[PDB]
C-alpha cells in the first residue's frame, strides 16, 4: 505493497499507523541504504521510507499544541527516492506534497 495517496490516507486514519511496507530512515540506514546510490529497493526490497517526524520549521502546515507531523513516502517503488510525501498529523489531519514539501494541499 500500500504505497498510494488514498491507499495510504484511508489505512492510517483507519488503522492509526502506517501499512507494514514503511521503514524509518535509521531503520533503512542500518539496512545498507545509502542515498546517493538510490538502492533502497535491494537492501530493503518491497519497502519505502516512511514514518519519520516532520519538523515543519518553515510554518507551511497548520500547528495547534500538541500536534505533532510525521511524513511518509508515496508511489516509491525502485531507484532514488521521489517528491511525493504523505503528511500526517497526530490528529489525523491527511496532507499531500509532490513537490518536495514546497507546497500542501488537503486530502483528508
Amino acid at each position: 505493497v500500500i504505497n498510494t495517496f488514498d491507499g495510504v490516507a484511508d489505512y492510517a486514519q483507519t488503522y492509526h499507523k502506517l501499512p507494514d511496507n514503511y521503514i524509518t530512515k535509521s531503520e533503512a540506514q542500518a539496512l545498507g541504504w545509502v542515498a546517493s546510490k538510490g538502492n533502497l529497493a535491494d537492501v530493503a526490497p518491497g519497502k519505502s521510507i516512511g514514518g519519520d517526524i516532520f519538523s515543519n520549521r518553515e510554518g507551511k502546515l497548520p500547528g495547534k499544541s500538541g500536534r505533532t507531523w510525521r511524513e511518509a513516502d508515496i508511489n516509491y517503488t525502485s531507484g532514488f527516492r521521489n517528491s511525493d510525501r504523505i503528511l500526517y498529523s497526530s490528529d489525523w489531519l491527511i496532507y499531500k506534497t509532490t513537490d518536495h514539501y514546497q507546497t500542501f494541499t488537503k486530502i483528508r
